[PDB]
């Protein structure tokens, strides 16, 4: 599993469950190409987005549909989503994209390991 | 000032100086139209991006050029740039402060929204 | 102003107002001696805690009373209070801004350190 | 495992390895009593600090020795440590205390689950 997403709720102190995540790859013409997607599990985790064979070097965008998440909890959010844009690089790389969510704030970190 | 950006450096314990910022607005046709751009000052702040008249209701994207910043300092960062996307002024004019705290492999961003 | 505190609310997208702050200094005998205290204003800022003369070299603890804050608003938070412990002024006098961003189950804190 | 600590490095984008963690319980006389301790593993994780039988309701402090961590990497840190003070409460509770570290900044979150 080369690319994993982890999403947490800073208001309830829990995994953020059933959050839609869309991954895009940057094409040669600079448009964003749909690459992979899913919903976070009960652990707030999203696995099996892609394989090592497909996950070539390039610029990727991970879009976390945070607005819909806060809406379903009855809370008015600030952001449309959270966007994590980065270059995948063969020179470590099991990528964990973690995001902590608040109504008016989010943080994201990359955990890159062998 | 209706839209302002503040950036801090979590490695140096300092304002993030000379950080390029590009602001876009979602157009009728769903494309990101260039709206405003600037660079953070010595205080890590960016003011005078727009006016109260030009800053109408819409979906805005604030792109903080974090990679260029860390690179300009001999650090190879994870992110290309931090992207803050939000609907602004949908219940009348508000004033927005987009705050960001930067580490090479992490950032957090928060919004301060006040009613003038 | 050599020591200042700024607090934001990540739930409301606002300054955290009326947040109690207690500052302690490590004494010769290793105990935490009361140093200064105050409350954040409408801007979420706390100034005038100490002077440049009183703020000598030492290990300081800034206690931001986050539980009291969230409780005063009908939210049951995780943390009792955020604790920022640091050595100050060990290479001559500096000015410190302790910044904190609060969520019910999370906070981040950063330091802005400037040479006057 | 009622209490788990996870520590990450925001500069290198990795688990923070070999970080000393000390847990204290608040005594009736308001002093901090040594409760449990350890070093974070290669995954930046610390498990088996305590058991359900011992982890009774009360105020606990998790002290993360961040200064020593940054020193060993040759980096001058701001904080003496990171302190996470909280009440353990029987009314969820598998507690994960997560901390993300930078030289002049840290964030911490509680992930509390059933
Ligand atoms: O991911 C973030 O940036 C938010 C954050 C803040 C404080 C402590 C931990 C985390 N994230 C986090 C968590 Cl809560 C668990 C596993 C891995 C990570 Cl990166
Ligand atoms: O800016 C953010 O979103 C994160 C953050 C984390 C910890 C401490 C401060 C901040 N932000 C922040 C900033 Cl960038 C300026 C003034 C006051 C604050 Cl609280």
């Amino acid at each position: 599993c080369p690319l994993m997403v982890k999403v947490l709720d800073a208001v309830r102190g829990s995994p953020a469950i059933n959050v839609a995540v869309h991954v895009f790859r940057k094409a040669a013409d600079d448009t964003w190409e749909p690459f992979a997607s899913g919903k976070t599990s009960e652990s707030g985790e999203l696995h099996g987005l892609t394989t090592e064979e497909e996950f070539v070097e390039g610029i990727y965008k991970v879009e976390i549909d945070t607005k819909s998440y806060w809406k379903a909890l009855g809370i008015s959010p600030f952001h449309e989503h959270a966007e994590v844009v980065f270059t995948a690089n063969d020179s470590p790389r099991r990528y964990t994209i973690a995001a902590l969510l608040s109504p008016y704030s989010y943080s994201t970190t990359a955990v890159v390991t062998n």
